């Protein structure tokens, strides 16, 4: 079967080729992108793979367009960007490699399809593990009956795509992937490359799809030490995820990464320690860590005072230096919720005296407004 490559592509497609043939090479566009071609998606960041010296084919890519390029040879890799593509150049490994040997170490059938850019079938989509048809049949499936054992990472990666496509795991996939979590392999596995996959899972829109899977597969138990589902936290994620849809929407300037919102409501019943640990491990930003620290020591209190706030200045007072995603959060309290609204939509919009004294008269001035 052929494709047609996008229009954003093709120029740097067909050159590719053309040198490829130069240096008596074979390239080919590779892995992701080629399923996200095939999803329909705007690609605006290509990889390619080559049989032969992919480092040398993308420094003379490079010197043509003028650009820099970076090579990295311990890998035979090299990046380089021209206008708005952002091109990756690596060399066919098996880890000389074919692209069939390149291509079956991969993940999942959908990412393990190629598109040829050579001069004499260019637009061939090289699809040797049922790639097409698993698209068709909206199935993740691995490679090989190992794959999970030799890459535990796998395990999550699976139900990040599951997730983000509405694809269920092929049935005997999920007969693996089940077993590689009952033989504890991914709880001993490397635990960078698994908080970096969870990393990748929090950025996804269906993430709250993407927790579903990783309940139903038992896998944050392995992996966040005394971590435990309950009813509670995921109806707390489904009434977060109408929260931030709403915040979203109306405030589309004021959009914050929510993913890290679902995170908080999932390690909040953690000890503090643990918690704060977990949050450092994962890197996340620093709104995020205070975020978290406040929801276990000031949150309580919080919520009681604004209950107890009878006018709209006590309620603009109390919220105003918080960030955004304690508002959202406290959201998620019934009786709190329009409070935030409020504060949201109206609240906050309202706009020889020297210094402080300039401010407290402005501030009483407010008063009178807001309670109005």
């Amino acid at each position: 079967r052929k494709i047609k490559v996008p229009e954003n592509i093709e120029e740097i497609a067909r050159e590719v080729g053309q040198i490829a043939k130069e240096m008596g090479l074979r390239a080919y566009i590779v892995g992701g992108v080629v399923r996200d071609i095939l999803l329909g998606k705007e690609v605006w960041d290509v990889d390619f793979v080559v049989e032969g010296n992919a480092i040398e084919l993308a420094k003379e890519l490079a010197r043509r367009h003028g650009v820099n390029v970076h090579p990295f040879p311990e890998f035979g890799t090299a990046h380089l960007k021209i206008g708005k593509l952002k091109l990756e150049f690596a060399t066919a490994r098996r880890e000389p490699a074919s692209l069939k040997e390149d291509l079956i170490r991969r993940d999942f059938t959908i990412n393990a399809m190629a598109i040829s850019v050579n001069l004499e079938d260019y637009g061939t989509l090289i699809d040797y593990f049922g790639g097409l048809r698993d698209l068709k049949d909206k199935v993740i499936r691995v490679l090989h009956p190992v794959s999970f054992i030799e890459d535990p990472v796998r395990i999550l990666r699976a139900l990040r795509f599951a997730g983000r496509l509405n694809f269920k795991l092929s049935r005997s996939t999920e007969k693996l992937l089940k077993q590689a979590v009952n033989l504890g392999l991914l709880k001993e596995a490397p635990r960078g490359r698994l908080i970096n996959e969870i990393k990748l899972a929090l950025r996804e829109d269906r993430f709250l799809e993407i927790l579903e899977l990783y309940r139903k597969y038992r896998v944050l138990e392995e992996i966040i030490e005394g971590f435990q589902w309950n009813e509670k936290v995921l109806q707390k994620l489904y009434a977060l995820r109408k929260v931030v849809d709403w915040h979203a929407l109306e405030f589309s300037e004021e959009r914050i990464d929510y993913g890290w919102l679902y995170l908080l409501i999932l390690i909040s019943n953690l000890d503090y320690e643990r918690g704060k640990h977990f949050l450092e491990e994962m890197s996340a930003p620093s709104w995020v860590r205070e975020t978290y620290k406040f929801m276990k020591f000031k949150l309580g209190s919080l919520k009681e005072e604004l209950k107890k706030a009878k006018e709209n200045y006590e309620v603009y007072r109390l919220l105003k230096p918080l960030h955004t995603s304690v508002l959202l959060l406290l959201m998620l309290e019934e009786e709190l919720k329009e409070k935030i609204k409020l504060y949201l939509e109206k609240l906050r919009k309202v706009k020889g005296l020297k210094g402080k004294e300039l401010g407290e008269r402005i501030e009483e001035l407010k008063r009178e407004i807001m309670n109005k």
